[PDB]
C-alpha cells in the first residue's frame, strides 16, 4: 500500500501493537524493512558484506527487481536501464548498453544484497554503474512494492505482487504457477524477445507515465512518446502543443538542464548538427542511444525527399519498423493521414500481434496479454472472437486520473458478466483496469487512430466503446466512425455537435436553456469587444481567467472567451440516456464558488445550498439536452447556479469523473447501467434514479476531494500567479457535510487541526474574511499572520501573533519565522488564499510549499475555509466519526 | 445557534400526506416564527433535510391519523432536522402555499374532512411534489413596530407586525424588493444608518462593505463608525438620541431621516440595556416617518444582495406570467 502503508506498520511493530495482539508481519520483517530505510543502518548493514556507498553523475542508472523465497530461492525478475538523468525518467527494459561481466557482476550484489538483508517477497535494487569501468555502487534498495516494480510486472508478464503474496504465506517459489505459460512455475527468469520504454508524462514532477512495447529501440521509444500527448507526433525537433522554439534559445543549456522538453531538444541538437559526443557529454545520455535518436532523424530526411510513386515498399517497411506513423510519413510525403494508410495498405504493410510470454516463445504460452509490432511475419493468436472493445484512458495526467480506471473496470466487468468477448486497449501501467485476467484481450498498445483502426479490423470487433476512458478515446469518436468502426451508445456525429461549441450554444438557444455569453475571437481587439459588452473578469480556454486588458495582451504568444458570473455556485450533473431520456442522474455541488478550476473541486452528493427551483431547471435542461443529442449512454452538464438562475457551462457526451463517487453514493453502478444500454441490454428503470425519481440519500452526505494538492508558480512569465494543482481522490460518507469533509480531511492523511492557523489573504478580502477569523479563534486557534494583516485582526479584537514573511525573516528579529512554527507544532494549518499582488507572490508560493512539505493542511478557497470552520465548531474524538455506521440508500 | 427554521402545510388523508409544501424563513430561527418571512420553495436547505422533514411529515400522519390539514415546524442545520412543534390545523401560510402552488390547500382539505373524493395525480404529494421553477414565492409582514418591555421583567426592545404582502419574482432577490415596494416603502438609495451590537462587528463587516460599494452612505453611532472607518469603509458619525445634548459637532439621526440623507434603517438586536432606550427610539422614528427598518442581519443579507443584482421599479412587475 506504499510508503504510508509501510509507515503504519513500522509503527505500530515499534509500539508493540502488534506483539500485543499476535499480529505476525508476513514478509519481510520490520527490522529488515528499517535496515533499508535508514541510510546508516543500510551502510552499516552493507559493509557485513563488503559493500559500499558523493557524485555519480554520468554514471549508469541500473535497477533489478528481485524475488526471494523463504527457502532463500531468489531470481531476478527484471532489469532496468534509465536513458536519461529519481523516478522521472526514461526508462528501457531490458537494460541495453550493458556487457554480460558488468550484467552478472550487479546482479550478483543484487542477490547477495537481498539474501543478507533477510527479503522475504519482492526488492528493487538501484544502483550506478561507471560508464567506463567495473566500479558501481548501491544507491538504494526498497523493500516494498513500487513503480519500479509496478513496471516490471507490466513489462514482463510476471505478477510479483501475487507472487510476493503467496511467498509470505512461506510458500517456496518452485511450489508456485507461472500464470502465462501455465506449465511452469515462478522460479524463473523471465527472458524479453521485445524491449519496453516507460517516458513520464509531464504537466503540460510527473503526473503519469506511458510504457510502450516494440522490438527494435526506435519502434518503442517512437510509440512512447506517441502516448504522453496525442500533439506528440513521435521523435522530433518540435515541441508538444504546437508551441515553437524561442529565437533566444541556448541550446547547449536546455540540453545541460533536465527538463520536460529536454528530448525535444536533443532532437533539435542533432538536426542542427551538434555531434552526438557533446550531446552525450551535455546530456549525459549514451551515446547509444543517441545514434538509435539520429538514426530515426535520417528517417525523416529521407522521406522528405520522397513522394507517393518515388518511395518504395522497402523504405516504408523500414520507416514503420523504427515506429513511424502514417501521421508522420504523411507530413515527409504531402498527403493526408488517410491517403498515407491507404497506400501503406495497398503495398500490404501492416503490423503483427504479438504475445508477451515471460519466456521469448520456448514454451507455447496461451497468453491474451498482447503488443503490435512491425518487427515480425505472423501473429501470434487467432482473431475469432470478434469482441467488443474497450478504449482505456491512457496516461494519467491533471484532470485523468483513476477515476476512469474504475470506469474501466466495471464496463469490462459487465460486458464479462452478459459473456461478451472483451478486447481493452490502453498503455498506461499504472491501471487496475490493464489486467488480462479481467478481458479477454488485452492490447498494451497506442490509443491513435491509426494503432486502435490496426487492432479493431485485424480482431474485426463488433463494436467498440469510447464513452469510458476520457478524453482521448472520446475525440476519437468521429475519425473512427468514418473508418469503418461500430461505436456503441450515442451516434459520433452527435457527440460531435454537443461538443462544438458554436452548434451546442445555437441547441441550447431553440431550447430556451440558458448559458453564459461567451465568444470565439481572433483579433487582440476582438477580446477587447467581448470584455467591454460584459464586464471583467474573463475567462479563457486554449483554463486560464484574465483580470485586466493588459493580462489579456500577453496569453497569444482559435481562443473562447466566457464571462462567469461572480459568487456563482457549481453544479454537476451525471447522467446516463437511453434513446434520448434520462434514466438515471445525480446531482451534485462544488464546495468552490465557481471560477477556479472545476477539475480539483470538492464535491457534495447531494446538494447543500442549492434553491428548489434551480435543482428543478437543472434537470429540466439535462432532459432536453440528452433528447436532443439522442443520448445513449453516459454523459455529464455543468451547470452555473445563482440564486433561481441556471446556466450550462458545457456538457460532455461521455462518463466523467464523478460517476464512481455517485454510482456508490447511490447504490446504483451508472456506468453498469450504461453499459448496458450502449450494447442493448434490457435495463429495469424501476429502481433506477430516473428524473421522476431520484435517489437522495437522506440519513449521510457524500465527498470528493483530491488526494493531493501541491502549488504551481507561473514563473513562465506570462502572467506572475501561483495556482493549486491536485490529483487523486478521496470519497467519504459522513451524517452531514462536515462530518464527511473532517473524514475526508483525515483519510488523506492529516491530523484535524486543534493549535494554530496561519492567515494569509489579500487586503481587500479583509471585510469579507473577519467573520471567519473570529470564528477560528473562538474555537480555540490561536492566529498567526503576516505583520500587517496580524495588526488589522488585532485592532478588531481579534487576538493574532504577527509572523514574517519569508522573504523578510532576518530583517526583524521580533517577529518569528513560519517555518520555525510549523516546524515546533504551534501552526497545524495554514489558510492562503489567492492573491493578486505581483510583490507577494513568490513569498505566497513559498508559504504554500511549507504547508505541504511539512503534511499539514493547506486551504487555498474561502469556501472551502468557511466548511472546515463550521466543521470544528460542531465536532468534538476522532474514532467518532468512523464509528461503525451503516450507510445506505 | 445559527439554524434555519423550515415549515410543512400538508393535508392529510387517512393518515397519508396528499398535499404538501416546504417554506423556508429568511430568519435564522428564534426570533418569533410568527413574524418571519417565508420564502417558497426553499434556497439554501440540503437536500437531505428535505428528505428528512418529508420523511417526519410522513410518519407524524400516520401516527396520529390525520384527515385535514396540519403544520409541522422544523429546525434544520446541515443534515440535522429536529421538529419543534406540530399544530393539527390550518397555518396562517396555507393561502400563500395555495396560491403559489395552483392547488387550493383548504379546498382539498374540506373535501377530505366531509369525504368528498379527490384525485391526487396533479395535487403535491410527498411522492411527486409541485416545485416552481421559474418563480420564487415570498410572504412578509405587512406592517412591524417596535415594543419596549418597559413592564421592567426584562430591560429589551422587540418588534411586533401584522398583516400580510406575499409577492413573486423570477427569484427571492426580486421577490422581496417587490415585497418592499408592495408594503409601500420606496427602495433605498440614499444612506443607510447601522446599529450593531459590538459583538457582531467581525460577522458585519462584509454587508457594510458590500453595501458601501452599491454607492449607500453609511451613517452610524461614534464608535462603530470610527470602526468601519479604520476598516476603510466610509461612515458618518452621528449621536446617541439620548445624548444629542452631549456633542453639538454630530448630526441627529431625526434630521438626518427628515432631510431624506438616511432612507433605510439597520437596527439589529442588541442586548446592553444601556442602549435599549435608544435603539427603540431609533426604531421608533424610522418607523414613524416611513422608512424600511431591518432588525435582522439574513434579511440584511438578503437586501444588500437584491440591490446589487437590480437597476427602476416598474420593470420588476413587468406583466410577467407566473405559473
Amino acid at each position: 500500500g506504499g510508503q504510508t502503508a509501510l509507515n503504519c506498520g513500522v509503527e505500530l511493530f515499534k509500539r508493540g501493537v502488534l506483539k500485543e495482539y499476535g499480529v505476525k508481519v508476513l514478509g519481510t520483517s520490520v527490522e529488515s524493512i528499517m535496515a533499508t530505510e535508514d541510510r546508516q543502518l543500510f551502510s552499516d548493514k552493507l559493509n557485513e558484506i563488503n559493500e559500499k556507498i558523493k557524485s555519480v553523475t554520468g554514471w549508469k542508472e541500473i535497477e533489478y527487481e528481485v524475488v526471494r523465497d523463504a527457502d532463500d530461492n531468489c531470481v531476478t525478475v527484471c532489469n532496468m536501464e534509465n536513458v536519461d538523468a529519481t523516478g522521472d525518467s526514461v526508462v528501457v527494459a531490458p537494460a541495453q548498453t550493458l556487457s554480460n561481466a558488468e550484467f552478472q557482476m550487479l546482479r550478483r550484489t543484487s542477490i547477495n544484497v537481498v539474501r543478507h538483508l533477510g527479503i522475504v517477497g519482492e526488492c528493487n535494487i538501484q544502483f550506478a554503474l561507471h560508464p567506463t569501468s567495473m566500479e558501481y555502487c548501491i544507491i538504494e534498495v526498497n523493500a516494498r512494492l513500487s513503480r519500479s516494480s509496478a513496471l516490471a510486472s507490466k513489462a514482463t508478464g510476471y505478477p510479483l505482487a501475487f507472487i510476493a503474496a503467496k511467498i509470505a504465506l512461506g510458500i517456496p517459489l518452485p511450489e508456485i504457477k507461472n500464470v502465462v505459460s501455465g506449465k511452469t512455475s515462478a522460479c524463473f527468469e523471465p527472458s524479453l524477445d521485445y524491449m519496453v520504454t516507460k517516458i513520464p508524462r509531464w504537466d503540460l514532477k510527473s503526473v503519469g507515465e506511458v510504457m510502450a512495447i516494440g522490438r527494435t529501440f526506435e519502434e518503442s521509444f517512437q510509440k512512447a512518446l506517441r502516448m504522453c500527448h496525442p500533439s506528440i507526433e513521435g521523435f522530433t525537433p518540435r515541441l508538444p502543443m504546437n508551441k515553437e522554439w524561442p529565437s533566444n534559445l541556448d541550446l547547449r543549456k536546455e540540453l545541460s538542464e533536465p527538463s520536460s522538453t529536454r528530448i525535444y531538444a536533443i532532437a533539435k541538437a542533432i538536426d542542427d548538427n551538434m555531434s552526438l559526443d557533446e550531446i552525450e557529454k551535455l546530456t549525459y545520455i549514451d551515446k547509444w542511444f543517441l545514434y538509435k535518436m539520429r538514426d530515426i532523424l535520417n528517417m525523416e530526411k529521407t522521406l522528405k525527399g520522397l513522394n507517393s510513386e518515388s518511395m518504395t515498399e522497402e523504405t516504408l517497411k523500414r520507416a514503420k519498423e523504427i515506429g513511424f506513423s502514417d501521421k508522420q510519413i504523411s507530413k515527409c510525403l504531402g498527403l493526408t493521414e488517410a491517403q498515407t494508410r491507404e497506400l501503406r495498405l495497398k503495398k500490404n504493410i501492416h503490423p503483427w500481434v504479438k504475445q508477451i510470454d515471460t519466456l521469448a516463445a520456448e514454451y507455447p504460452s496461451v497468453t491474451n496479454y498482447l503488443y503490435v509490432t512491425y518487427n515480425g511475419q505472423e501473429h501470434d493468436v487467432n482473431f475469432d472472437d470478434h469482441g467488443m472493445m474497450v478504449l482505456g484512458c491512457g496516461p494519467y495526467h491533471i484532470g485523468s486520473s483513476v477515476e476512469f480506471d474504475w470506469c474501466a473496470v466495471s464496463s469490462i466487468r459487465t460486458l464479462r458478466q452478459l459473456g461478451k468477448k472483451t478486447v481493452v486497449v490502453n498503455c498506461n501501467p499504472e491501471t487496475v483496469s490493464t489486467d488480462f485476467d479481467e478481458c479477454d484481450k488485452l492490447y498494451f498498445e497506442e490509443l491513435s487512430l491509426e494503432r486502435i483502426l490496426d487492432i479493431y479490423h485485424q480482431e474485426a470487433c463488433g463494436g467498440c466503446i469510447i464513452s469510458v476512458g476520457g478524453q482521448i478515446p472520446n475525440n476519437l469518436a468521429v475519425p473512427l466512425y468514418k473508418n469503418g468502426v461500430k461505436i456503441m451508445g450515442t451516434s459520433p456525429l452527435q457527440i460531435d455537435r454537443a461538443e462544438d461549441r458554436s452548434i451546442f450554444s445555437a441547441v441550447l438557444d431553440e431550447l430556451k436553456v440558458a448559458q453564459a455569453p461567451w465568444k470565439a475571437v481572433n483579433t487582440l481587439n476582438e477580446a477587447l469587444e467581448f470584455a467591454k459588452s460584459v464586464d471583467y473578469p474573463c475567462l479563457l480556454r486554449p483554463m486560464n481567467v484574465v483580470f485586466s486588458e493588459d493580462e489579456m495582451k500577453k496569453f497569444l504568444e482559435p481562443v473562447v472567451l466566457t464571462k462567469f458570473v461572480e459568487g456563482a455556485r457549481e453544479v454537476e450533473m451525471d447522467a446516463v440516456g437511453k434513446d434520448g431520456r434520462v434514466i438515471s442522474h445525480a446531482i451534485s455541488e462544488h464546495v468552490e464558488d465557481a471560477g477556479v478550476h472545476s477539475g480539483d473541486a470538492t464535491l457534495m452528493l447531494p446538494t447543500q445550498t442549492i434553491s428548489q427551483g434551480a435543482i428543478e431547471k437543472v434537470k429540466d435542461a439535462t432532459r432536453k439536452i440528452a433528447k436532443a443529442f439522442a443520448i445513449s449512454g453516459p454523459f455529464n452538464v455543468q451547470f452555473l447556479v445563482k440564486g433561481n438562475d441556471v446556466l450550462v457551462i458545457e456538457c460532455n457526451l461521455r462518463a466523467s469523473r464523478s460517476f464512481p463517487f455517485v454510482s456508490k453514493t447511490l447504490g446504483v453502478d451508472f456506468i453498469d447501467v450504461a453499459t448496458k444500454v450502449m450494447i442493448g441490454e434490457n435495463v429495469d428503470e424501476k429502481h433506477l434514479p430516473t428524473l421522476d425519481h431520484p435517489i437522495i440519500p437522506a440519513d449521510y452526505v457524500a465527498i470528493k476531494a483530491p488526494m493531493f494538492s501541491w502549488p504551481r508558480l507561473r514563473d513562465a512569465d506570462p502572467i506572475l500567479r501561483c495556482e493549486m494543482a491536485s490529483t487523486g481522490e478521496v470519497a467519504c460518507f459522513g451524517e452531514g457535510i462536515h462530518t464527511a469533509f473532517l473524514k475526508a480531511m483525515l483519510s488523506t492523511g492529516f491530523k484535524i487541526p486543534q493549535k494554530g492557523i496561519l492567515i494569509g489573504i489579500q487586503q481587500s478580502f479583509r471585510p469579507r474574511f473577519l467573520g471567519v477569523a473570529e470564528q477560528l479563534h473562538n474555537e480555540g486557534f490561536k492566529l498567526f499572520a503576516t505583520e500587517a494583516t496580524s495588526d488589522w485582526l488585532n485592532a478588531n479584537n481579534v487576538p493574532a501573533t504577527p509572523v514574517a514573511w519569508p522573504s523578510q525573516e532576518g530583517q526583524n528579529p521580533s517577529l518569528s519565522s513560519i517555518r520555525k512554527l510549523i516546524r515546533d507544532g504551534s501552526i497545524d494549518l495554514v489558510i492562503n488564499l489567492p492573491n493578486n499582488n505581483t510583490k507577494f507572490v513568490h513569498d505566497n508560493y513559498v508559504i504554500r510549499r511549507t504547508a505541504v512539505d511539512s503534511g499539514i493542511p493547506l486551504l487555498t478557497n474561502f469556501q472551502v475555509t468557511k466548511l472546515f470552520a463550521e466543521a470544528v465548531q460542531k465536532s468534538r474524538d476522532s474514532k467518532s466519526l468512523f464509528h461503525y455506521r451503516q450507510y445506505s440508500a
